[PDB]
């Protein structure tokens, strides 16, 4: 509907306004090409970042969220039928602010979380992890209203790009931070809390061989590698070691770390070009 | 040759029609871009959910054939000579249906493997484990009648696109299903049985530090958990189940369960303030 | 400006001629797609095998390099101003041909490390491991001298391609190769010596939960999954074997491995495809 896709756009438009000064730029940042989704997701959300600047005004809002939910509506239709794709996009529609507030928490843990995130453009223009979590919290509304086969082609779609693979019937609270996230793995019935930090190459999966991931409580820590697997739950506040193999509920406020240590035992160019 | 083009383009158009139900489909999905081998591949190998409706007649389907041959002819070509270009090719023609019914199979182990798929539809068009095998099984018709250049080129770029790490060399039988699949690395003299199932972070590959065999082979039936390393010239039986993180360097027997043996040890022990630092 | 770019350019082209017989090619690849700096950094480093044979003349390098250097000046300019965009491509062009040297260092590591590799052609078409320091070269130079956004923006870059993910930050020394590579990352202050060998699902990282990586000597292997955190030394000579958690110091000359083996115990597609339809 045509007045949906306008009163969204300046709902929009009034978070630009309201937004914090470091979610803010006079700069003109160049291009960046990906996906068609991603691309105008991006736009959409922090525009100062990604558009030219003579681009940000409320009709360019409009233009881009009207070619985001144009596209969306023929991907929906092409699984399932018009009735549905309605359905699901009226609900992105009412949820877009919403998502645009969450995706400014998932960049402000990512900036705490982080010691190498020097400024919000390097995060909003370069993290992957923020941008598998625009992708996400979209399709989460998707899937959540009934699409299940766009909403994870989606999700396959930024996992391309990124390496991050996020069903999108993931359930993900606030300030959620992945850092470098490649090999990252959360399956369709896992939950996870508020302020938790996950690393390259960690999985919340199924058991190897209903609800059959793990829940994540708040402020838990997963280090590179670990795999968390099966329907167990974390407690809030746990830190969870590189390479832990986890198959158990874990108490909150504990910390999980491989038992012991590995054993240790001792002991030109011109040539190299010769041979072949 | 036009006239082996003829024929798999007649040989693919009754595969199509031969098909199960379940691998058709009436409607027009959007495109879907990635690089040129990987898109031509899918509306060879599965029209109904790669191609817009009115390009589905028999010349479509050798225009694409074309295009797709004579795109990895010259790359053959480029890295060594128009004769083994020819070879190659002719080979991979003359498989192109057995591919086709290859991948299919992959397609249903993937819907088995899987609580999360729900329609071939969605494993068609989106896992990446299917789509590496789309690549991988072409690849390997390639490097098996002597191109060992270009079918490394091509199974980095379907790498680039799904983080997933077969060698061309590899040998896969059927039904093989890889899940998630990111960080999945499987070498050069890799054999791997019927009914596998592969997850993220899994290597099959050598050991860390002519004919040789320097990787695993693996039965049938065998599934390896996310972030196991497999590696050696080690052979693992038929019906074993590997769990997540092992590190495998020797041999084991058929009908076996492996597993880390020891749980990981376990010890016990905003925005506005946050805003105001890079604010400042 | 125009005169150290004509300077750079006939440098590079004296080094294509310096290159040994085995870096040369006489035929014509098909053109490769990615993104543009790693387009044009292949071009420019070894247009043997990404240009077209009438496109190797001195002004055609010359067009290149131009390309490259004002796209990058503009993104730094973008994130910062003209006068540090300058100073890092002054610097970045000072260093181009020392850049190519060390990258066909790292092809060489790869020729000798891999048993795959048959061949420099597939190494410099092909190798991840090889286009990520094609990229990390160049951005460590803008990171040194005071670009540290666009440096990270254009590592983001080559790491959505490959997979790999390295700081612009990270120091590195000769003959580095990295296969397969995936799940690779490596921290902003870590530091890599000459020929080390690193394997897929790596991490050269931080603490999980000033300097914060880990420093690595020569002659290192880091086998596929191995997690190094935090501020630590492994000495010169270290095999490092798969899936090691290292947490603590490892003197040189040192076999590195999980001490214990895994535990074991023993124990129709039509009729599947009537189910759901």
């Amino acid at each position: 509907m045509s007045s949906l896709l306008q009163q969204t756009s300046q709902l929009l438009v009034q978070s630009y306004q309201s937004d914090n000064i470091a979610f803010k730029s006079t700069k003109q940042f160049p291009e960046k090409k990906s996906f068609l989704e991603l691309e105008l997701i991006q736009k959409i959300l922090f525009p100062d970042f990604f558009t030219r600047r003579d681009k940000r005004t409320f009709n360019n809002v409009l233009e881009r969220l009207s070619l985001l939910v144009y596209h969306i509506q023929n991907s929906i239709e092409a699984y399932y039928n018009q009735q549905l794709a309605e359905k699901c996009i009226t609900a992105l529609l009412s949820q877009f602010v919403t998502i645009r507030e969450l995706v400014k928490q998932d960049i402000i843990a990512a900036y705490t979380g982080d010691p190498a995130a020097s400024s919000l453009a390097m995060i909003i223009r370069s993290y992957p992890g923020i941008h598998v979590m625009m992708i996400q919290r979209v399709a989460h509304i998707l899937y959540m209203n009934g699409d299940i086969e766009y909403s994870r082609e989606l999700m396959e779609n930024i996992h391309s790009v990124t390496g991050i693979d996020i069903h999108p019937g993931t359930s993900i609270g606030n300030h959620f931070f992945i850092d470098h996230g490649v090999g990252v793995v959360i399956g369709e019935t896992a939950v996870i809390g508020n302020w938790c930090r996950v690393y390259q190459s960690v999985t919340l999966g199924a058991m190897s061989f209903n609800k059959r991931h793990p829940t994540i409580g708040d402020f838990v820590v997963i280090g590179a590698g670990a795999k968390v697997l099966g329907n167990i739950t974390i407690g809030s506040n746990v830190k969870i070691g590189a390479n832990c193999w986890i198959t158990q509920n874990i108490d909150q406020d504990q910390i999980v770390f491989i038992s012991e240590h590995p054993s240790q035992i001792t002991k030109e160019n011109l040539s190299w070009v010769n041979s072949p």
